[PDB]
């Protein structure tokens, strides 16, 4: 039963871990600051520093003004799950026996729906932290890194690089801390019904998830309309450079990089983390470990991402310390490096892990009945999930770095313009899906062999053990995305845009990376907590070839387009007035176009910001709604069809939308770079294959930043809060059959 | 027990109907005989003539190269059908226990897998027919509806419409009177073995599909690297007409709308109607009606196939001759009031025939169980497909027809270039879904609830029930689109050109409109023979949550993109080769685009031909395989999820391919036409707008007529095959769990 790791350890390890994370994020922030600017060469520093004020304003205003709509929204929502749970045993304060075992006592329903809306709350504002700690630091670092790139490529990178990290260990070992104070906290009201503990809990990845929704599409919104409105007039139309200071949209587009790609990301790994984590103990409590109250093995996952964050530091070292980049085709195997050294250490990790946080043997929870599993069985499962990850990152690397064929073919077919380019770049992200749903299959396959719902979640969380390092080399895109612009609005030389585009395309790929992590994490939380459901709502069997689940699986499976039609519609709208308004300007302002006259950045700002705060509403309340309306109107049996189908449908638009949209990024770059006579042979900037390339790079802006990485988020979000208001929609839903 | 309608008068009833559909379609070919042209003003009836003599050589050049291979394929096909059924029993000739009935004997499995063998041939020459008559009525029918515009578009109309009814009717009873002589010769061997005899005659629906397979895939590949190349190079790059007779990829372009539009099309429809009917058959074979062996309520799918011909030929009438279209808005409501009436005439149709040809109580197979079912529940299990057909049909009008905003917003996007009207033609895909799929979901519900796998095949037969109307108005869109071709080539008014494209719209509608078609109904046939295959592999319960049924799931929801990379990239690499020849004959050929010299249009055919009877094979590949590798190596549960997979995932993706292909292809023809102050605003032709809708319908080409359409047959095949090799796999299969 007991393992060898006392419990006590166990509770000293966690916020250790924890504590050495955020030190070594502080640490990182302090040799950034080692790069000083101020708006009070040295024309180019003030210059630089007056842009990221703006920038830093821009972006801070538009998260206080998004936060703003999101935290009125999760006020009212946990007033829904407070009194949804509540009115399952009419608000009764007595005990009643255990959901998980009748011949025990446990606390009032009422307490598990009191604290399930303390956790969801503390889960949503841990994200909205998360969002607003990685803007922070990426507005900090991105002028900074500007201005190392006057010292070289190398230099650049690891400043771009640290400050990835400071948000990836920020995220990690904060996410951890909050959890382990919420279950520490929570046991001295549960004390051994570790089952209501444990369900209540589950609200934190809820409310991460949640307020998740609204910061990607939200942010993303934001940033493509700009992003599109700038790059079409800008490149297309008046042939000038991309980030011309001239262009009123550049400052809506380089704030954007912070508000979706930094902040939006942020949160949304942030609910990764958490579902992941909360999957995995809401199973484990009501198996051996939670029955014998053992807080050791009952902690396996907060102890898996303990040892994560040291493995992830050491990690680090490799790329900030113990190596410089000289080369820019040495930046993408660099970055690729990490996921492979983190990943190796990692599998060494979680052997140690294995073998001291369980016993050899134990039982898992398994649709009503004890299941014997052994330690190595598990260490199994984190691995294949951690290793499936590795897996996929190559994968998606190939076909979105312009390093490799796929991309280069993409370029190539510009060629013959824009169609071809469009038609290459479809082809390509539907292709990338094969393998990524082999290596999701049989981490399933394996993990769910081994040990039912319990094995899928710790495959999540395995997936998930390196998040730091993941965050840091996903970060470290947008950072040095900013930083080209800032050259560019700074009017520095082109040898600087020229080391910032290096960098910035190596971020493209990684940028791909993470939400093929997040796509892979997202498909196994979200099927153990679809089978954490079943078991929560009394399900015998989840039978396809039933009317009610059927009717499920279909629908289910086409959420995720109507959810895309809505993401991408907005995007196009927004765009549209950008464009018009970017024109506007050109037209109307005398000595704009010349260098005469300010173009006026506020009005962008507004275009974008205005249609982001509006438009993420609808596709936020289909999510949230969903399980909602079709547990109570149709029940429990039809939301399982509803949770299924939606899973294997839309990870599927998820990967081909990121992927394709990634490749036309790059192949636009190969082709701004021209570091090949191939490249060459597309180019200069402003020829008729450059501007086929761009028109395809801005059809996939939305693709990768709006509907593509959001998709995730639609699936483990509606899967959680399925598992939430089980109990509730088990008792009170299925009213459509009720009464006819 | 007993139906009102005797044995012996459905025996009758079903080859009367049959063969006055045939006379039908003789008639109104007589009819478009009277437009008289041959090769040998004077000078346009002169060049007409040749002209369509040169797309008619080159479209029965190229189905005979494709229906070689195809037919290669299906000779080596049927012989696997034949070993792999016979090995179950070892080729015994010893007849067993009835499976349906212990205490009878049946014919031997051996026998089954000979005539099971015998429909497959059937039904894939059936399908080759389709195709071959539909092409040649196409392209007799062509020039005839160019040379009647001179007269107005109601003439053209005319002309068009009743040649598409041609078609209609010739492959609606054609399919109905085969199906029909194979029953009742492959009786004379089973006699009272209904349950051998209708298990082999599902053989038919599966050669059907195969060969469909090929011929929309091959055909689509053909008509599309034609399409894009002719129209990048003509009319983005070297601003001439289009289909303008410089151009040396035109001859293929409108060869191409017969070899893919029509005959893929026409195989396609009859995959559906052969599957459908086959459904319905086999679970009625163990059910009341073929187990007491009443022959009348056993051919009820028929019978409402034979009712359906003649209210279709009623139907018809209101188009050819009680109404003339006078002005071009009447067109596309003239084609909507076709299903309006169809609709209404067969509901009361099928009323007839469910009174009739059905005891008024009777069981149905219902997993193992006989399910007590009424004549009035059966009535409307076919009226609900036959009503979320309209439905389908409705919304796929208002969302591809440019009379509606929808299609009026994407044409108007193109205001601010490719990139906006690529957004919006994706968005508007997408969101086209939200509707056909509920429509589908309650048709599933209602017919899985009262009926449930018979049910469901007799919704899927309702949904075409009025196929030759519904074959009518699709086929009048390629003749159209010919018509218009051959108009330019010809060097024809203006006036011409501007009633041909009015035509042609709408048949870019109705287009849009018999893919909803085949998508609702193979969605519910798929579904009707998933739930046969899993009584006849013996499967006791398809588990979502099992590993094996998971994992199949989610890779069978993958297949429908992996289809659609491979098809797409075909497209896009044949296009480029189009491209680049077009570009070679004008740059190089003295005189070409002065119109003294003649292009050389045989190279272009040559490269759609090469391009497509080589890269139909892998597509091809892929669908037929994977029956066989999943059963083979993972076993009937793995097979189960990948069914449900595929199903309700390729589903999403065709549906939102062929509306933006067609919303993409109407936005195009909006502004070409300016009928309105909006659109002349975004033209002339040539002017920026234009091109950008050029780029997005050439984009959409692909998505529309290659993967789009072709994913209904990827779904549908595999559920038959699947259910034809059953009892191979069950017995022969899952080795991969065998040896360990
Ligand atoms: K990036
Ligand atoms: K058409
Ligand atoms: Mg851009
Ligand atoms: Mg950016
Ligand atoms: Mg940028
Ligand atoms: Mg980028
Ligand atoms: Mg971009
Ligand atoms: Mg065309
Ligand atoms: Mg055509
Ligand atoms: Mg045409
Ligand atoms: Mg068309
Ligand atoms: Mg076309």
């Amino acid at each position: 039963g007991a393992a060898i790791l006392p419990d006590l350890g166990t509770e000293i390890l966690i916020p250790v871990c924890a504590v050495i994370g955020i030190a070594f994020a502080l640490f990182q922030w302090l040799l950034v600051s080692k790069v000083k600017l101020s708006a009070v060469d040295h024309n180019v520093v003030v210059k630089c520093a007056e842009i990221q004020n703006a920038i830093s304003e821009g972006a801070t205003s538009f998260l206080f003004t998004e936060y703003k709509y999101v935290g009125i929204f999760m006020v009212a929502f946990a007033i829904l799950i407070f009194l949804f749970l509540g009115s399952v045993e009419g608000f009764s304060t007595s005990p009643q026996a255990c959901s998980y075992d009748k011949t025990k006592t446990c606390k009032p329903a009422l307490a598990t729906a009191i604290f399930s809306t303390v956790s969801f709350l503390l889960g949503g504002v841990t994200s909205l932290v998360s969002g607003f700690l990685g803007m922070k630091i990426a507005t900090y670092a991105n002028a900074r890194t500007t201005l190392e790139a006057r010292k070289g490529v190398g230099k650049a990178f690891i400043t771009a690089f640290r400050s990835g990290a400071v948000m990836g260990f920020l995220l990690a070992a904060n996410g951890l801390l909050v959890l382990y104070i919420a279950i520490n906290l929570f046991k001295i009201y549960y004390g051994d019904d570790w089952g209501g503990l444990f369900a209540a809990i589950t609200g934190y990845g809820l409310g991460g998830s949640s307020m998740a929704l609204f910061g990607r599409v939200g942010g993303g919104i934001y940033t493509k309309a700009a992003d599109v409105g700038a790059d079409l007039v800008g490149k297309v139309e008046r042939n000038i450079p991309e980030d011309d200071p001239r262009n009123p949209a550049v400052i809506a587009d380089n704030v954007g990089d912070n508000v979706g790609d930094i902040a939006g990301m942020g949160s949304d790994l942030f609910g990764s983390y958490a579902e992941s984590s909360c999957a995995a103990l809401v199973v484990a409590s009501i198996s051996s470990f939670g029955l014998n109250h053992e807080l050791t093995a009952m902690l396996y996952p907060l102890i898996v991402s303990s040892v994560g964050i040291l493995v992830c530091l050491l990690t680090t070292l490799f790329a900030t310390d113990f190596f410089e980049i000289k080369a820019v085709k040495e930046i993408e195997p660099a970055l690729k490096k990490q996921l492979v050294i983190s990943t190796v250490l990692m599998t060494i990790g979680v052997a140690v892990v294995s073998f001291v946080a369980l016993p050899t043997s134990f039982t898992i929870f398994n649709f009503g009945v004890q299941k014997d599993v052994k330690s190595w069985q598990l260490f199994l499962c984190v691995a294949v999930g951690l290793w499936a990850g590795l897996i996929i990152g190559f994968v998606t690397e190939y076909y979105t770095s312009n390093a490799y064929s796929p991309v280069q073919d993409v370029a190539d077919s510009c060629r013959t313009g824009a169609a071809t380019n469009v038609i290459f770049g479809l082809a390509l992200g539907y292709k990338s899906v094969i393998i990524p749903i082999f290596a999701i299959a049989i981490s399933i396959f394996v993990s769910f062999t081994f040990a039912a719902m319990y094995g899928i979640a710790v495959a999540a969380l395995g997936m998930l053990s390196t998040i730091a390092t993941g965050l840091a080399i996903d970060a470290y895109g947008p950072i040095s995305d900013n930083a080209g612009g800032i050259a560019e609005m700074a009017g520095m030389s082109h040898r600087i845009r020229e080391r910032t585009d290096a960098l910035d395309a190596a971020g493209n790929t990684t940028a791909a990376i993470g939400k093929g992590f997040a796509i892979g994490s997202a498909a196994l939380v979200s099927l153990a907590l679809f089978g954490a459901f079943v078991s929560r709502a009394s399900i015998t069997t989840v039978d396809v070839l039933t009317p009610k689940v059927f009717i499920g699986l279909i629908v289910g499976a086409m959420l995720p387009y109507w959810f895309s039609a809505m993401t991408m519609k907005s995007v196009g709208s927004a765009a549209l007035k950008m464009v018009e308004e970017v024109r506007r300007q050109f037209n109307t302002i005398p000595g704009l176009m010349e260098g005469t006259a300010k173009p006026d950045y506020a009005t962008c700002v507004k275009i974008s910001t205005d249609a982001s705060i509006k438009e993420m509403i609808p596709p936020g309340a289909l999510v949230m709604l969903t399980p909602l309306v079709v547990g109570i109107l149709f029940g429990v049996e039809t939301l399982s069809g509803v949770l299924a189908g939606s899973l294997v449908s839309g990870v599927q638009i998820a990967i081909s939308a990121s992927n394709t949209g990634g490749a036309w990024d790059n192949a636009k770059k190969y082709i701004e770079a021209g570091a090949s006579e191939h490249a060459r042979s597309l180019g200069p900037k402003g020829s008729d294959c450059h501007k086929a390339a761009v028109i395809g790079d801005t059809i996939g802006d939305p693709l990768k930043d709006t509907s593509g990485p959001s998709l995730n988020i639609l699936i483990k979000l509606m899967a959680v809060e399925s598992l939430v208001f089980a109990p509730f929609f088990a008792t009170h839903g299925g009213l459509l059959f009720k009464i006819f």
